[PDB]
């Protein structure tokens, strides 16, 4: 029905928010320093000097491990 | 139709999973450092010595800013 397509847009539009902001091809699994803004995988964390949300200097990057991360493994056999 | 129920079903899981662990009703926005677990909000995090995941002395903990806040 048309309530499918709703729910398979907020569906899609929250994933998406769970991608690293930077390659889009991601999760998000990494934080800037003092500044707290957790929006890049760890390889885009790895490249940036300064954090592409506020702009405050990365000092280092803290990885995260989220619950809602998921994996090649969690592919249903 | 069950394709409407089935999407509800991963939406409810997926809004669940980003629930404090110790109170279950505020999202998640803290990381224990230097473990890095992110499993709970701000005023459960502020009083645990150690991670309740690994067990790890907290150091400190870090407020994180999620895009899904
Ligand atoms: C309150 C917690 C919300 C959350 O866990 N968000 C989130 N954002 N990117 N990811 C990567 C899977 N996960
Ligand atoms: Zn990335
Ligand atoms: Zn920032
Ligand atoms: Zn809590
Ligand atoms: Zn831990």
């Amino acid at each position: 029905s048309q309530q499918t397509r709703v729910l398979q847009e907020k569906l899609r539009k929250l994933k998406e928010a769970m991608l690293c902001m930077v390659c889009c091809e991601e999760e998000i699994n990494s934080t800037f320093c003092p500044c707290g803004h957790t929006v890049c995988c760890e390889s885009c964390a790895a490249q940036l000097q300064s954090c592409p949300v506020c702009r405050s200097r990365v000092e280092h990057v803290q990885h995260v491990y989220l619950p809602t991360h998921t994996s090649l493994l969690n592919l249903t056999v």
